[PDB]
């Protein structure tokens, strides 16, 4: 006997529902605050495991027609009758808690696992500490850890949420003892931990004693001792005792947030093994090593990339083979920091080829890449939204573009083509005509530095500055390339310093990797660093090339000889 | 949106799983001793009788000890699993007790399940078995296919020992009807008057209705007298009865004595352009050319055969698949003499392209016709039972054959290649060398007539006759057919009004197809004309289409409306 459904799963499933809905066969009904929910046993039992040792037990519970079960939500417990009735749940975003509530109240795995699910899911800006805390009061392993994580990486950027403040005291400590506070200062926690302090003086004396001892000697010396003077309660002779004794010990060890290494981030490249095809490599300008990185699909190419002013890495659009025996796919994916690993997000609506995001006012804005081809207006746009976590349509394109480039200066949308130009207005979310390039280049990227966008390359070596507070095209000089060859510029901000990313190719000649470092009154691209190829390899044409902050342990170096 | 597949399984299995480990099953039906802890929300999602008995106000609503009676164990069991777990194990023998308490219970699900099942399941030796029992309970689908089935095969048997218990009003439809398949009319007075002297005073009332039904014709003559032998002593108000009352009920001819010799065609030339091939037939005797129902979902390259029960068979064939595409299928099917449809069977196991439909013994031999394995044995030679519905392996052709023909002589299959020939043994499922022919040709087809076959034809074809013969075992020449030179004509042999004749369509250079049939006289080795088909009535029919021997019904078809 196994579990063949011919037109029965349903059919059976949809007469129990309507057996509920008409107040049928009921042998049992619940009270809920004076509301009454008539509906039977055996499907209680499926569901709530604690109907299941209700309508079991010897207890005398078991023979009482109404039961009066408290603590319980009317729309939760209703939600949960009609998906043991008919399997969908249809949960919305605002009643998640209360309804994960009932659940492990009722001992309903499988509503708690989809609810842990969705939970798990939608961490993304703002409910962190919250459903921190919710995962800290009903102990829930995934949820707790994600959501440390993604405290340790968001909450040390805010560090005054509302929420914050109202947390138990074993939860800050695992918090501020961890060793993942995405932060590049010692100062911002040790302020972190005095702000929750000087709110709750008195109350948490002893959790204050611990969270001075958990900053450690690496916060412990500055204004702490006189903050507290100034706060202690009078008559305190052994708390200034125990806390001059909190200043030397507690293992003194730096902290991982300060190696945010301002890297060279690249993806398809040459991969070294040939069962492979591309790979995603990253560089230190300053280390002079090359480090690697963990392909997002592992089989699907052609993606873009963005990095927002807050250090983050998305992938979007891409084509991946068929395995039959390229299929593009809409799908989307972002970048861990510290687990080196890639978690998606909410996909596209349209499979793009080679999207180009743009990052503006929090939001992702990716313009073209091939959305679908066959559009009735070819030249369209869709946007993202990083708190909300949804895809919002805006204004079309004015003209269709293929190779396109597109940057954000001065908090506005700018997308380059072979000739022209169009500024989005996020406010009024309209496009704007701008000037029109003298020369008729493609197959080129532009780089937002500054005020001024460095439109390089094309086909080149041509150099088109242009400004915004001016409105014109202008060339400044021609980059000393080597001749009989086909540069692949890469124009990208580093270290608040305008500079250039170029390969050098010959006949019968290899490879050269050099950066240069362009100065806006000289017109001229100054040796800065030349890439040995003892340590960086080739890495090929279809590459890209984008600035970001990295953490040199969490990822790995990439094995290669000289 | 639709229901959530995970929850759905998950809840069918926990439900199954609190039925099988007594737990919170409430309800426990007491049937025959046997102890069924159950629940009551799977019986009423369900069983019609089980909803109606909890949600109700009787003792029931609050009982647990129900003592269901007029039921089976076994029967009971495989409904409470099916209902909860959707599985329902339907063999070829429980489904009577199946049907009878899915009605006791009123369960529409498993009624319509086992009702498809008796549908598929109905043959010759169940028929009146299964009219009976679609008469007990309302089944009136099942009820008219029964009928139907049984109609003919009553028609064709009249020995079935459930015929004699049957009720009156059931008899009444049966003789009644003007479906019946009978070559003559006094078979079913024979049938009526041994179903009739089964009993004696038992079926004395339902004497003066049973004669109310067959023809006036057979009811002036014999068979009157027996009965009077027969009729109960002294009883002197059915013999007058039966005396004064010959007189109307107007003797009109049945449908069962209109089979006459046909020549079926199959996938012919389209009239309309809109259809790629069609289905014809020509009367031998009544010169016209009526038309035929469509291969099922326009079955190309097919094979067929006439049992001699006069039965029409489908098997094999491609259908395009959804410029050239077409896939091949297995599918099999059977025409109906009387609905001008083809009914679908068991299809076979592997596909084939142009089989050989051959009968022997009961049995539906398809031989070769490209087997889709290729490998080693590629031949996959398979059977088919008419009695269990069924096909089966037999012994494997010794040689792979292309573009073959099989026909049936002696109890034996002999199937005919490009020089070679193979004849299988039924009994021993074995295959003995036969004679070697002189000559190469292929494409062509033969006719067994009596104890010899006619291989006509072969290469277009031409006019090469290899007469052979089983008792002598040897390939004779015997004479060339004579036809018009310098053209193609396409030879189809066949057997007509007990003599070997031969359909043969000629087309001459820069002339449209001409259509005749000659008679060969077997004892004077001569092709005689028989009879010259006009061109008014029978339009061009193509290459590919095939020709068998056939009684078909022109009252149930309809003439082909197609200008000369």
């Amino acid at each position: 006997e196994r579990q063949i459904n011919t037109e029965y799963a349903v059919s059976l499933l949809e007469q129990l529902k309507l057996f509920y809905e008409q107040q049928l066969f009921t042998d049992i009904v619940l009270i809920v605050e004076g509301t009454e929910f008539p509906c039977h046993k055996m499907v209680l039992a499926t569901c709530s495991s604690y109907f299941r040792a209700m309508f079991m037990s010897g207890l005398s519970e078991s023979k009482q027609t109404h039961v009066h079960l408290r603590n319980v939500d009317a729309a939760t417990l209703q939600i949960i009758i009609t998906y043991a009735y008919t399997g969908n749940l249809a949960m919305n975003d605002s009643t998640v808690e209360q309804l994960y509530e009932t659940a492990c109240f009722l001992q309903v795995e499988d509503v708690l696992q989809r609810c842990r699910e969705y939970l798990i899911k939608k961490i993304n800006a703002e409910n962190c500490v919250r459903l921190l805390s919710f995962a800290d009061l009903f102990s829930c392993e995934e949820l707790k850890q994600s959501a440390k994580r993604m405290v340790e990486h968001k909450f040390t950027a805010v560090y005054h949420q509302d929420a914050f403040m109202q947390l138990s005291h074993d939860l800050l400590i695992d918090i501020l003892s961890s060793d993942n506070l995405n932060v590049e200062k010692e100062e911002t926690v040790r302020e972190a931990a005095m702000l929750w302090l000087e709110y709750n003086t008195e109350s948490r004396s002893q959790y204050l004693s611990s969270v001075l001892s958990q900053i450690r000697i690496d916060a412990l010396s500055e204004v702490t001792q006189r903050a507290w003077f100034q706060g202690l309660p009078p008559n305190d002779k052994s708390v200034v005792v125990q806390g001059l004794y909190k200043s030397m010990p507690k293992f003194f060890k730096p902290r991982l947030g300060m190696t945010k290494e301002e890297m060279m981030i690249f993806i398809e490249a040459s991969s070294e093994n040939p069962c492979s095809l591309y790979s995603s490599v990253c560089y230190s300008p300053q280390a002079e090593k090359v480090y690697k990185l963990c392909s997002p699909p592992a089989d699907l190419h052609k993606v873009g990339t963005v990095v927002t002013p807050d250090n983050d890495i998305y992938i979007a659009g891409g084509q991946v083979p068929l395995k039959n025996t390229f299929r593009t796919v809409n799908c989307f994916y972002w970048f861990d920091a510290q687990q080196n690993t890639w978690f998606p997000k909410t996909p596209m609506l349209f499979v793009r080829i080679k999207p180009s995001l743009v990052c503006c006012e929090g939001y992702i804005y990716a313009i073209g890449g091939d959305s679908v081809g066959g559009e009735l207006n070819r030249r369209t746009v869709e946007r993202y939204d990083t708190e909300k976590d949804e895809w919002t349509m805006v204004s079309p394109l004015p003209c269709a573009w293929q190779w396109s480039a597109a940057v954000v200066v001065h908090d506005c949308i700018y997308v380059m083509t072979l000739n022209l130009m169009y500024c989005y207005f996020p406010r009024s979310d309209s496009w704007v005509e701008m000037a029109m390039r003298q020369t008729s280049r493609s197959f080129a990227s532009a780089a937002a530095f500054g005020d001024k966008i460095f439109y390089i390359g094309g086909l080149s070596v041509t150099v088109e500055i242009y400004d915004v507070n001016k409105n014109e095209w202008k060339m400044a000089a021609n980059i000393p390339a080597k001749r009989y060859s086909d540069p692949c510029v890469r124009a990208v901000v580093i270290s608040n310093s305008l500079c250039v990313f170029m390969r050098e190719t010959h006949l019968n000649e290899r490879a050269k990797y050099v950066t240069y470092q362009y100065d806006l009154e000289l017109d001229r691209w100054s040796l800065r660093q030349h890439i040995s190829e003892r340590v960086l390899w080739d890495l090929g044409r279809d590459f890209r090339c984008t600035v970001g902050k990295l953490y040199p342990s969490c990822l790995e170096e990439s094995p290669w000889k000289p």
